[PDB]
Order: C-alpha cells, then sequence, then structure tokens
C-alpha cells in the first residue's frame, strides 16, 4: 500500500522507557492519544501527497490550503514536508487532556517517534528524521 501510517501507538513497553524525570505529570494515556491523533493528521497528509483529483475531496482542499499556509508561513523553512501545527492536533486530542503536549515533547522524542521544529510563533512536528 502507498498510504501507510507514519507513527504507531506506544504502550507500557515504550512509556517505561521514559522516566518521570521527563513525564512529570504525563501518562501513557496522554501519550497514547497524542501519538494517535498526531499519526492521524500526518497519515492523511502523506495520503494526499500521493492521491489525485479523483480521491481529493472537500476535506482534501481545506487541508491542502491550511497545510500550505503554515508551510509557507514558516519562511520556506523546514527540510521536511510532512508535518503539522500544534493548533491542528491540540483541538483534535482531548479537552481534558490538558496542556501536557509541551511536557510530552521530551517523552515522544526520547523514543524517536516524532520531532518538533520551533519556527517563530509556530511549532511543526515530523516523523523522526530521515
Amino acid at each position: 500500500m502507498n498510504d501507510i501510517r507514519i507513527v504507531p501507538q506506544i504502550t507500557d513497553e515504550e512509556f517505561k522507557t521514559i522516566p518521570k524525570y521527563q513525564l512529570g505529570r504525563l501518562t501513557l494515556e496522554m501519550m497514547n492519544e497524542i501519538v494517535s491523533k498526531m499519526d492521524d493528521f500526518l497519515m492523511k497528509k502523506s495520503k494526499i501527497l500521493g492521491k489525485t483529483n479523483k480521491q481529493l475531496t472537500r476535506s482534501d482542499r481545506e487541508v491542502l490550503d491550511n497545510w500550505r499556509e503554515l508551510e509557507m508561513k514558516a519562511r520556506k523553512r523546514l527540510p521536511t514536508t510532512l508535518f503539522f501545527i500544534e493548533t491542528d492536533i491540540r483541538p483534535m486530542l482531548q479537552d481534558r487532556l490538558r496542556p501536557s503536549f509541551a511536557k510530552a515533547i521530551p517523552c515522544l522524542r526520547h523514543i524517536r517517534r516524532i520531532r518538533e521544529e520551533r519556527c517563530g510563533p509556530l511549532t511543526f512536528y515530523y516523523p523522526g528524521s530521515s
């Protein structure tokens, strides 16, 4: 298949690799929903990069406009092209999940599951590094 996941979910086998020194007030559940939602937005993105006008639907046009908006707002930065903004995943996670992302950043990278690029008033995230 062409459209395949980019980052699976993490269990106690992966979480156990991250001590409280990095988690602090986080938990497997918090990361499970973080890696799940992220993989979703990223999965659909890579799926469009290959799809065509045939599969391209309304949601495909809205995502392309927004995705290209942040990509062009980063000042032609970031060597990658498969990332998203926290403002797109945040409202996709959980309303009760609380602002743990900023704390999970070190927990997600400690395993090499995702990445984070600080570019001005924005924050991108790509699947590890090529």
